[PDB]
């Protein structure tokens, strides 16, 4: 499924991501837009073997199983394939570990690089939420 950027804000927020660990709900939705053009099927190979999914593209070496990763870790207990749904739940409740596994939002490239420091807020400008 290919979100609208409204559709995708309300999505995000009934799953509690508005303000999670400080976040406001411009920077998921920024991070999103980056990472995957708002595409839940999106795929991306590393160089270091392991690939990220979906709409904030998770990765296999630490987050989660796509069976072809050595020595990775599944720190989210999911099969990679269920980060591509249309339902956004397994890909939310796992980018919520990851966020506070220390780093921030720091932890994610497209997000440092294209997001942080910008006006996020324009991100759910004109929105119903
Ligand atoms: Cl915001
Ligand atoms: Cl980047
Ligand atoms: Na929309
Ligand atoms: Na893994």
């Amino acid at each position: 499924k290919v979100f609208g950027r409204c559709e995708l804000a309300a999505a995000m927020k009934r799953h509690g991501l508005d303000n999670y660990r400080g976040y406001s709900l411009g920077n998921w939705v920024c991070a999103a837009k980056f990472e995957s053009n708002f595409n839940t099927q999106a795929t991306n190979r590393n160089t270091d073997g392991s690939t990220d999914y979906g709409i904030l593209q998770i990765n296999s070496r630490w987050w989660c199983n796509d069976g072809r990763t050595p020595g990775s870790r599944n720190l989210c207990n999911i099969p990679c394939s269920a980060l591509l749904s249309s339902d956004i739940t397994a890909s939310v409740n796992c980018a919520k570990k990851i966020v506070s596994d220390g780093n921030g939002m720091n932890a994610w490239v497209a997000w440092r690089n294209r997001c942080k420091g910008t006006d996020v807020q324009a991100w759910i400008r004109g929105c119903r939420l």
